């Protein structure tokens, strides 16, 4: 646009100066207008940056005079970023997210669906603490122009299957107390009483078991994803001889 | 079950794109040299390197996955009498040996130590798995072992 009154004004692009271009005045023609202010939508052929001027044209006269020159400047908008992550993470763990570097761009990670709370500005943004699978959005913005959220989902890997351990036993006095568990796992965590520990599946056997060795017997198991299993056990009782 | 890295050349003003099949129709990876995490099988990653907006063609490249070993050798069924001695071992060669079992039994050999005075508590199921000169283990094989009360 421009302050100075014209009657009509023709605007020169980077197709301009001809009759090709610079069709009859008035109506949808955004290069020849009937005052001095245009407005190209991006749906037009002349949506275009460089080098642009105007010749002002005096409707009584025929009188033309031509203007300053702008140099136009018309910014992309940076294309949807991927996003990727660490895979598959159990409950409770953590992941990093990634993206690509784009130069000049400032990157905002959120937390929602319509972009409304800011979790992270970074390229490789960690998320703590997954309980379920999550989503994050990444808007990336070059020059003030933003893009469309990418985004990327972290599964949280299925939490493994309670141990089988035996049913509640009993031993007499003196005799063995006897664990082994009937599952699979990378390791077993076996804990109780007088400090027991085991991480097999055939723990060594208490031998000569007195009082002391009665109670709670506990085991957890690590699965082959490196996932942790509920805790299961079984009470054993020691019997007086 | 492992995993590999790829890589490939830098090009200046270049963006990445690694796609998981033919026709480059899915997206795997944006990077340098990114990783192929838990490979179960052969398997191929195609790579375009764009730049200024011209796309190159599709380069690619195999990661192989190395033969899982042979499982172990290992005695038949056995029986003890109680208070004789359990002896295991295996005839094939590893890097390391893995065996497992009743009573904490745990050994890193081909000729693991001797259970003297074997009692009903170790009796059970020896179960062996092998590494091989590669790196990779073996499928499990047992051996149940009796014991027979004096």
């Amino acid at each position: 646009s421009s302050s100075t009154s014209c009657g009509q004004s023709q605007w020169i692009g980077p197709n301009g100066n001809s009759q090709s271009t610079l069709g009859t005045p008035g109506g949808s023609n955004v290069l020849w207008t009937i005052g001095s202010t245009t407005s190209i939508p991006m749906n037009n052929a002349n949506y275009l940056p460089g080098n642009w001027y105007m010749i002002c044209i005096d409707t009584v006269t025929g009188c033309r005079s031509e203007s300053n020159t702008i140099n136009v400047i018309i910014n992309a908008n940076p294309d949807t970023p991927a996003v990727f992550n660490d895979g598959p993470v159990c409950e409770g763990g953590n992941s990093n997210l990634s993206t690509a570097t784009v130069s000049g761009a400032s990157y905002a990670w959120y937390s929602d669906s319509s972009l409304t709370s800011l979790v992270s500005t970074a390229q490789n943004p960690m998320i703590v603490n997954i309980s379920t699978d999550t989503t994050w959005y990444l808007v990336v913005t070059v020059n003030g122009c933003s893009s469309v959220a990418g985004s990327t989902t972290v599964i949280v890997h299925p939490t493994p299957v309670t141990p089988n351990v035996p049913a509640n036993f009993a031993v007499c006095e003196g005799d063995n107390i006897t664990l082994s568990t009937s599952t699979v796992a990378s390791s077993y965590n076996w804990s109780g009483p007088n400090g027991f520990t085991s991480n097999v599946q055939n723990p060594v056997v208490i031998t000569n078991a007195t009082t002391s060795n009665a109670g709670v017997y506990t085991l957890s198991i690590i699965d082959g994803n490196g996932c942790e299993s509920g805790d299961t056990a079984v009470t054993v009782t020691v019997d007086s001889i």
